[PDB]
């Protein structure tokens, strides 16, 4: 089978949006989009789920040492070889107010991740090739009813509206494929951040189409 | 299904032993012991493969920044919740000559990993409990025909022979389960380090029994 | 007896406000609010005083390496187990001009401390549970007659007026108790920063009621 | 009342020794030696308990970031002013095999702590003087039935036999008070490391005499 | 022959401008300005090419650890002794938006490099003198059709326009030779950043005159 | 004799202002103000000159690792015991544009140096007392004809007009002596930054009066 | 022409051995082995000289920050693309007594450099492939008359005798070419470390044959 | 007057030996050897005293951050220009048992200091040349009655006896002046470490001769 690694944040993990913000649980394996992707691709594909809630592209979060995507991705790639394609959907967490990042800064973080994929051939001690990479801008954020989410994401809705543009430009320069998740879904979870069951279905179906076309 | 994360090194990844040392490829999904484990346990269980070749317990390798297990594990656990059990088989790489580690130093690295599993409840924003842990000593190393492996593993065999004892002592102190892989297989790969198809099968069958006893 | 850890800054230590700014002394053990709290609760409770003047939530002070609350709290918690409750009143120092922090930044520092309490079960080698936590916003700052305090707290009053709102939002999200010190006292010390004897009395009496409600 | 800070490790915290090593609980407040000390001294004195299990003099423990005594002590001293005396009993953990420390190295660690006490006058913004210091060597370790404790303390029984000598030499050089806990008790806990109820009583009574002599 | 080291970025390496941004190749050795310089100077001179694409004066690039000029230059000078002149043309990369540098900041980076050249006498174990230095401001950037170049260089056109003035002031203060590449060429490459064949020729001819005037 | 340490920057070293900016020489020992101070005090005082050109209060200069005053002062104090008084005149370099410091930031740097003086009793192995400290604001800067000095000091003329205010407030709070050099001289050097012969004489005479009054 | 980068230490730079140890000069361009190599190969090849005296494989020298080969090589490769072959001769400096390195440690450093070459495709923004690599063990060291060289190289002659073996093993494992300089020359310089004119000729001739076999 | 910087440790500061080890005071200005040197040389020379008790050549002391000679020297040299000669007597503290240094390691630290002096021309913004250097081995240590000194200097008598040999070899290689203090005095202080009045006189007279011979 061809092997597809989905690297991302809570949107990849499958965070169930709740009115009280947190804590929550994971969408069922056949409901979260990575599962819908697996189902739509079929049994000659294997999907590997590497979504970590709150993960950023390449910035340390002072509240939690686990969340720097670029710190983890090289080790993850070498763990999962052989791989055919890595889907990277990140950037939503980088738009939190405390990071004070512009859309460019976020695209630069994404560029680091893209380069990690492109330079991954061989892993540790193998003959395996580098996978391809698909850069995915997350859908724009929506208004958030929970006061804490409103606070931590101040300015974030605005910055997420620019990610499709800056990620498309980056992908074009780096000669790697791009897909805008916002082109097929809006962020419809009750919290303004996460995905509904239908959001997950629609993105999984859309990404299966992208994956088939790329391989 | 109950979820089992197998955190380890090349022995968990499925490195195919070769006479010329490296490079190599991965054992087929149903051949490597993690796949044997999955097949033996059947559909009431799910296995997650997190084996990274050359990984250590908790020591940076000056040749490769990807290999410190303890740097990666917390992020891995939070990625994969919900989990029921983490099987950790590490320590072989720590016995390389260049690390100058004693069996105690290696057991201390394992202790860090055990604590990371025991303190993992909730992950990022969830209601999930911590998984159980199973500490696994790898089998003793064997004579290595390739001169580079002989060099990098000088003194290593003797240290691997002590890991069942030090890990059992650690596990008893921390009140967590222990299993010695060396109690069911010898290291029979042609390189003196990695596993044959039969080694993989025997370990997968043995670990399935261990999993059933714990979950 | 139930053990209550009071983790804070000079307002917890008991700094006596003086017209010449500094130096000063500590309020007497029966006058500072932690002592009032102890007296009001009686012998079924033991109050542990951990107030360090000038302490911040989680930011290094360039003038003094002792003042990062988050650097100290985990060691403090493991020292003081068994614990039933940790009361945290911090954020006033974070509002000093030189830190250039917003109310959100300060609430994020508070979030780090909350998580350190919530994840403290066991300490070093024990069977003890984590304590509960009570997040306390300090009262707003008041006019300051001393020229140096005027300088270092420029913009601070306005930030302290926002802390009840941002800490309440945080506590709600994290599902932990919140209390606003500003709901029972104003900052009445002559320096515009610290507490009078009556401020200490009133806060100690109010907090005893909070403690009894939680334990 | 005169204020006495007891800075130490699990022997100050009051670890209850057990046959199975860990986990355990704390001796009751009236049983641990810091409580005995307080009772023996009476109302003219106040005892502050700052014992952290596994704490070293001044060395980072790779397994736990909380354990470097010298990292914490300056903040602790400024927290607890006004102080009349600091009793420091540390060095047992420094004798663990993995630290590879000699008795001299351990005494040098103690020297750092002594200097932190001697240089602590004023704290943050106060008129208080520096407290006196009392350097205390812990009793020699004893045979340990638990295999993990045997492993981690290999060579440590021997090193602990030398601490009275090297600490006495240090304290003489630094012109500060010294007391050997081994002059009054042997390590009689079932694990070979920690104190019995009677050890706690005997040491508390002995230290009360030392405090009265100094204050 | 007198030896001339040309230390720079892609403008010194000889990056061929392309409409799709990247990837590209190097201008031929007789076409890039360092080769024109060598040809124009003739046999009494020797040119050493040390241009690294994307290199900055003295600032780490978060996307690529190879790019800090000041990290490399001292090792490079000691490698190439004996030297008569070092031509330094850098600053263009420093004007990328993500570095948030002012013309002054960039001139201060150039100052570090100048001092590295001035203090280079002897290298490792030699009797050789320091070379002279020639500070060169790059020409102003121009409009960039590629959306990714436009993004990463936002604000850069404006900052590059100031480099001749700030570098001239620096060089005057430091009492070292200065030349403005913008005095003889405009940035005519199709991407708005790199040099055409004619730009290379004109700059090489001009720099040959500067070299003869200094050596 | 009483021992007076003069800790400062180029204005303490005795930089001779020159129209061409740099390089320069030092004023003669009887002309620089530290020499005038010595003469005025007489031979029952010993003046120790510790002026380092370009030194800041407590901020690293990216162009030169020698220039952080606070990195050097504790070692300097311990070198020169016994000492009666330390005169600190710093802050001019902190006003350089690249540091992006406010007058408050610079006063906070000064506070670190004051504390280092006040906590210096005993040095290494001695019985000697801490010296007193005299905080001195440098005179305001003047117009600078040299384009490099104009560049690096942009915004600094205005900041230096504020140092007397912020340093007087700091000194008042810390209960240490203050003197404004601007109260007796203007910056009359041809470069707008450094002192003329008369500026040196007038400041030395004034500081001798201050020293006598303080001891 | 095909481009050959010679990455090395003083043996590549062309250090002229002298009886007084240091300082010295460089062998003439037609005498040092890199120039003999160029002459032997002729105009279809281009030799790039990157030898830095005292350079180590991958270890910082406490006396000189310029000397870590692995710190410099990635930047050097990207500078000099396009490249066809990198010849690496290093390890002599790693045998200095102060580094306390074994032959394995030195071969591990070499491994880092080999990996840097193998992973160098593309450089910064190019279409160029990775060059091939040739690992070269230096000849064994000889007796040294200068007392300082005797001191700093104590144990080094014995370690250098082992480098051909360990480098051969490493090269075999990594599936890259290997050549032992010691197979064609002995270290005949008067200082017991550096090369004579004839040593340079013989190695240049031998390495030209090696190059012709690879390209 | 020519300016002579005496850079050293307690032997340069003028530590008065005492039977109780520490604390002590400084020898009077005309009794410590730097003052003897000044009196002997007379008014055409100016001696600058830069002796810091416990200073090492270039190693951090874990007990005291002030003691790394190499961290301080470059800033000191630039402070004290113009300079004619730097006399460096260091290495005694590096022989303390806890540093685990060999004589070679200490000579390498001295080499760093020598290079700092040799490369000091110009300082910050000046026209001044580098001073000359004189490398001075301290005399051999002697038997020590104080138990703390016996402990911390274990192995030091042997190592200090080697310093004249290794420093002479170093100075010869580096082509700089060397003088052995042990050629004119023995360490006659009652503590076995520091100098008597006569030791000071004898060394000061000897060094005056060395200074005149070099200048």
């Amino acid at each position: 089978a061809k092997r597809i690694l989905c690297f991302g944040d809570s949107l990849t993990w499958g965070w169930v949006p709740v009115e009280d913000g947190a804590p929550t649980e994971r969408f069922a394996p056949d409901v979260r989009w990575t599962g819908v992707l697996a189902q739509q691709l079929g049994a000659d594909f294997e999907v590997i789920e590497e979504g970590l809630s709150a993960r950023t592209t390449n910035i340390d979060d002072p509240t939690d040492p686990r969340l720097n995507g670029a710190s983890y991705l090289p080790s993850c790639l070498a763990t999962h070889l052989p791989l055919d394609l890595v889907i990277i959907m990140l950037g939503t967490n980088d738009t939190k107010a405390y990071f004070r990042r512009t859309p460019l800064d976020i695209a630069l973080g994404m560029s680091v991740l893209v380069t990690q994929v492109l330079t991954s051939a061989g892993g540790v001690g193998t003959t395996y090739p580098a996978p391809k990479v698909l850069v995915v801008s997350p859908p724009p954020l929506a208004p958030m009813p929970h006061p804490w989410f409103q606070l931590i994401f101040e300015g974030g809705e605005q910055k997420t509206t620019e990610l499709a543009r800056v990620y498309s430009a980056l992908a074009s320069f780096m000669k790697v494929p791009f897909f805008d998740a916002g082109s097929v879904i809006s962020t419809d979870g009750v919290d303004g951040i996460h995905f509904t069951e239908a959001n997950n279905r629609d993105l999984g179906v859309a990404l299966a189409e992208q994956v088939r076309s790329l391989l």
